[PDB]
């Protein structure tokens, strides 16, 4: 395409990922050999849904009989074939619903989050998606209550620092903590105070 | 099939197709704009692709004679593919151009150099910060991070994900938004 991603990201091997369109894109199934999960090292065959880019690059797909929705990292994984084998996928599998039942995080297990954001970057808190059932409330003092049901608090947190002093936030209180202990490493390294 | 998750901005198709229509009919395009230094205007434009990212903006050609720009997707209104001919210049790249900045904002290039630490290292070797990247190892483990972009205030934020693990060698004005940034978060969070 026309397109291009702009930013950070992990770096490429576009051999092993070239592979697994083969078998989206055929329907087929796929097999690899992790390293990670409950189990060590074996080699094992999955039905592949898609791939979603982060800073850390998944695969979501179920294995062999029957499965259960869950991505595996690129980066622990080890040599797959597009299997002559069929495999068609779940008719109602949105690969965004995969996404947005959690964050930029999976399974982490989902927050209540309450946020505050002032009046200077009220009209940008209307604009912003944080998570797709998101409710958006004004306030008597201009500022906004934006609130919504997540996970992924980490990378929530990296997030909500780029809005500086804007954010208040309200709850949860993993998520204060969250906060408070990475600006205290960063500070300390780069000498903030 | 492969799209983000996380914070991503609430995107529009309906104007994301039209954009692929005339770049692909070779043709220019006209929105008006909701934001920029004109309230409400429609520009005509020559398109060139759109950049994804904190959000997706359309890189653009506005009449003739000038450099190419870039615009959010979700300030464009009232978008019409018309039938003039606009193909791009033949010298552009979109890649090209999106390299020139950490992020979407293209302001003056630095000559960025970090230093990872030992216990990241390993991530570090394995992570994309940039087109124009090189990494050398340190004796200590460590290792040393350059490249060439703007948009230093997109590189600070990212740098807050790398925790302690990563020092700001140069520029300066890096490390002083970084420390500024985190001066004003910390006092807001109260962190300190």
């Amino acid at each position: 395409t026309i397109a291009v991603h702009a930013g950070p990201r992990p770096y490429e091997d576009q051999a092993v990922l070239g592979a697994i369109r083969a078998a989206i894109k055929g329907l087929q199934a796929l097999s690899f050999r992790y390293e990670g999960g409950s189990t060590p090292g074996r080699t094992r065959e999955v039905t592949p849904l898609g791939v979603l880019f982060g800073r850390s690059n998944y695969l979501v797909a179920l294995e062999g009989k029957g499965g259960k929705p869950r991505s595996w990292r690129l980066d622990r994984m080890s040599d797959l074939k597009v299997l002559d084998k069929p495999a068609p996928p779940p008719q109602d599998f949105s690969l965004q619903a995969f996404a947005d039942e959690s964050f930029g995080i999976y399974h982490d297990e989902i927050q209540d989050v309450v946020l505050r954001i002032h009046k200077s970057r009220a009209e940008d808190a209307l604009r912003w998606r944080f998570h797709a059932t998101q409710q958006v409330t004004p306030e008597a003092d201009g500022s906004v209550l934006v609130t919504f049901r997540a996970g992924g608090m980490r990378e929530l947190s990296w997030h909500l620092f780029t809005w500086g002093d804007a954010v208040e936030i309200v709850a949860p209180q993993v998520l204060k903590d969250m906060m408070v202990q990475e600006l205290r490493e960063a500070g300390r390294a780069h000498g903030a105070w």
